[PDB]
């Protein structure tokens, strides 16, 4: 049966939500227009997001469908999942607003990055790689792993956030900005068609920062950041240069004086030698040669947490819709079907 809804004025608009959600209070806009609430059916504090103008254009309608498909698929301890999705509409004809419910995040990794022991670094990076093995097993690329997208609780337990939101703009990536400091060079500079290996570069940047307390590559712009990267890992050899499909980018790279890879034990002074070894296998310029998430879970650095019988993979994820061309009302009807078919977790 359909639940009873009630109305309240929040975040410049009228929110209409099922009675089970009580004590709504606005909560930053990085993940949308969000309120905290108490869910009386489950006893959890939750985040309720009301989508802004979900079906105003073809691009917005497809983005709404993409976010709902991604959140409905993710079922893993180290990844954000969907607790509920609802609309006050009683038919497709009156369908206009979409609301998403997730666990309420308290702190992200920025706040922690506290005096972190090496045991803390082992456990946090282990959980990121466990979640990433699951994400990559469904042929999803995260593209934006960074400390503000990692939720952490009091017991050091971690979840990965940021799925199905708007692609980052050119201006968001300009200058001295954390949204670019964790990006792999081949996607920062559009060297080539990228793949899931970009996410392992991001994990290496995060792990270095937990070990030192400092941003690894805090570039003041794209070019300054590339110079910091190449000083640490060395300039590319002929094998990688061949793979840079952009003739323009390949030509700029060759204008730079050649530099050897640095000694990571002298960069990360005093760190666990096993941590140094793992960083050298993540922060490889040629993405073909980076360690994978599944391979990294078996690295000796994680020996006290690794359990190959408790590192699950995902059900298959059909993303054929991504190459499909549809009208606004066809994306809207697809979204409506996914709202009404949702089944809550056990
Ligand atoms: N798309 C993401 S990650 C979220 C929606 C509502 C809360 S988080
Ligand atoms: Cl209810
Ligand atoms: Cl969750
Ligand atoms: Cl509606
Ligand atoms: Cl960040
Ligand atoms: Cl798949
Ligand atoms: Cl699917
Ligand atoms: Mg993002």
């Amino acid at each position: 049966e359909r639940p009873t809804f009630y109305r309240q004025e929040l975040n410049k608009t009228i929110w209409e939500v099922p009675e089970r959600y009580q004590n709504l209070s606005p909560v930053s806009g990085a993940y949308g227009s969000v309120c905290a609430a108490f869910d009386t059916k489950t006893g959890h504090r939750v985040a309720v997001k009301k989508l802004s103008r979900p079906f105003q254009s073809i691009i917005h309608a497809k983005r709404t469908y993409r976010e709902l498909r991604l959140l409905k698929h993710m079922k893993h301890e180290n990844v954000i999942g969907l607790l509920d999705v609802f609309t006050p509409a009683r038919s497709l004809e009156e369908f206009n607003d979409v609301y998403l419910v997730t666990h309420l995040m308290g702190a992200d990794l920025n706040n922690i990055v506290q005096k972190l022991t090496d045991d803390h670094v082992q456990f946090l990076i282990y959980q990121i790689l466990r979640g990433l093995k699951y994400i990559h097993s469904a042929d999803i690329i995260h593209r934006d792993l960074k400390p503000s997208n990692l939720a952490v609780n009091e017991d050091c337990e971690l979840k990965i956030l940021d799925f199905g939101l708007a692609r980052h703009t050119d201006d968001e990536m300009t200058g001295y900005v954390a949204t670019r400091w964790y990006r792999a060079p081949e996607i920062m500079l559009n060297w080539m068609h990228y793949n899931q290996t970009v996410d392992i570069w991001s994990v290496g940047c995060i792990m270095a920062e937990l070990l030192t307390g400092r941003t690894l590559f805090p570039g003041t712009d794209h070019i300054d950041q590339l110079k910091l990267i190449l000083r640490l890992v060395g300039t590319p050899g002929a094998e990688l240069l061949k793979k840079i499909s952009s003739e323009s980018a390949r030509n700029y790279i060759q204008s730079l004086a050649q530099m050897p890879k640095m000694n990571f034990a002298n960069v990360f002074i005093g760190a666990n030698p096993l941590a140094v070894d793992l960083l050298e296998k993540m922060l490889v310029l040629d993405s073909d040669k980076r360690i994978t998430a599944a391979q990294a879970l078996a690295h000796a650095y994680f020996a006290q947490y690794h359990d190959p019988d408790d590192e699950p993979v995902a059900d298959p994820y059909d993303q054929s819709f991504e190459s499909r061309d549809l009208l606004i009302d066809e994306w809207k009807s697809l979204t409506y079907d996914e709202v009404i078919s949702f089944v809550p977790p056990p």
